[PDB]
DNA sequence: ACACACGTGTGT
DNA sequence: ACACACGTGTGT
């Protein structure tokens, strides 16, 4: 809309917008509600080139971590290449390091372990694997190995519509076997989540979650939630599971993805050094070189500390499976050494917490997680839940009258 | 173009 | 217990 390509990256508003950095801090601190060092804003290059290892599989070359007790919300940021106009910074990914109260997060983690690793069903994705379909991220016991989750509503192709359009009477929630008392136990659990996070959601990115309550009066059938303003119609848990780079492509347009993070115990403390991690990575960013107010020597500060954590090249052994995935192993070499040699492949990572909540338009951006060292959905180093709204779930009663 | 998706119910 | 049926956009 302004007159000042896909290099540049996509271009998108429903985050948030402004004439430059300062702007953006002025729209955060008032929805925040505080101003100064509550607030963290990270300039990110966006060069198109993906950080990936000698595998095909994902790999971190920065991790923006929290800096204090007193950062309480980042911001991600990119500055569009040329352009002078009201939207040249736009806001890629918004994260609250104190999302939901401890206590509860501490309860969700243990509850969703034990529930999913019982009676679980395991959805499978595309982003499992790597491209060759042959990797080993997830791990090889089929009793421990990293796994996602997915409940609620989804879209499908077959219908154009919500899958459950011929379910007489859909279950959200469904696990192994029929259990209705556990089945409502994980209900109650994603229910009630889903309802504290709206309000979140809707203070910290209110154009995208207007965009996603639109509808909300004609197909609430398709919407989770027990209270007025329900965004979400899908939600997926991951356990210790290695998200492949990739794109939520049948995400509804203009929404944007929630992740609420739990960490493993040994990992719930800011002064913390965990025995293992998983990170959030954009394959296709770099970090700047300058501070949010422009200065090399904050930057350079922030690298010292460790608020931004430059790491180097590693050469591991992996499995790589002596036949694909349709649609045995062998150890291997994998390395990430030519993704370091080029200042402009990408890969910024971050380090959500336990407890944080994370806003991103996965629908637009290239995004992954990595792969932990001994995946174990028994005892997970993270879990992952996972909110959003594809397109196309605006017909009351997950569509049955269009079906017909 | 063109292989590829955070599936379910009915049929045989 | 499989077997069939139902058929959408994006990235490349
Ligand atoms: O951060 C995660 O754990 C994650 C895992 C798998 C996904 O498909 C995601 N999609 C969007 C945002 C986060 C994620
Ligand atoms: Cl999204
Ligand atoms: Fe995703
Ligand atoms: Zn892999
Ligand atoms: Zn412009
Ligand atoms: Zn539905």
């Amino acid at each position: 809309s302004c007159r000042c390509e896909k290099d540049e990256g996509p271009f998108y508003t429903h985050l948030g917008a402004g004439p430059n950095v300062a702007a953006i801090r002025e729209i955060m601190e008032e929805r925040f509600g505080q101003k100064g060092k509550a607030i963290r804003i990270e300039r990110v290059i966006y060069t198109g080139k993906e950080g990936k290892s000698s595998q095909g599989c994902p790999i971190a070359k920065w991790v923006v971590r929290r800096s204090s007790s007193e950062e309480k919300l980042l911001c991600l940021v990119r500055e569009r290449a040329g352009h002078t106009c009201e939207a040249a910074v736009i806001v890629i990914l918004i994260l609250v390091w104190e999302g939901i109260p401890l206590s509860l997060a501490d309860k969700l983690y243990s509850e969703l372990t034990e529930t999913l690793r019982k009676y679980g069903t395991l959805t499978n994705r595309r982003c499992a694997l790597n491209e060759e379909r042959t990797c080993a991220c997830q791990g090889l016991d089929p009793e421990t190995c990293g796994a996602s989750f997915s409940f609620g509503c989804s879209w499908s192709m077959y219908y154009n519509g919500c899958k459950f359009a011929r379910s007489k009477i859909p279950r959200k929630f469904k696990l192994l076997g029929d259990d209705p008392k556990e089945e409502e136990k994980l209900e109650s659990h994603l229910q009630n989540l889903s309802t504290l996070m709206a309000p979140t959601y809707k203070k910290l990115a209110p154009d995208a979650y207007n965009n996603q309550i639109e509808y909300e009066h004609r197909a609430p059938e398709c919407r989770l939630g027990l209270k007025e303003g329900r965004p979400f119609s899908g939600v997926t848990a991951c356990l210790d599971f290695c998200a492949h780079a990739h794109r939520d492509l049948h995400n509804m347009q203009n929404g944007s993805t929630l992740v609420c993070t739990l960490t493993r115990e040994d990992n719930r403390e800011f002064g913390g050094k965990p025995e293992d991690e998983q990170l959030h990575v954009l394959p296709l960013y770099k970090v700047s070189d300058v501070d949010e107010f422009g200065s090399v020597e904050a930057q350079e500060e922030k690298k010292r500390s460790g608020a931004i954590q430059v790491l180097s090249s590693f050469r591991r052994k992996v499995r790589m499976l002596a036949e694909p995935v349709k649609t045995g192993s062998d150890e291997v070499w994998s390395d990430s050494e030519q993704s370091f040699l080029d200042p402009d492949i990408g890969g910024v990572a971050v380090a959500p917490t336990h407890g944080s909540i994370l806003i991103e338009c996965a629908k637009r951006e290239l995004h992954a997680t990595t792969p932990l060292k001994n995946p174990n959905r028994n005892h997970p180093t993270r879990i992952s839940l996972v909110f959003y709204q594809h397109k196309s779930m605006n017909e009351p009663k997950h569509g049955l009258a269009l079906w017909e």
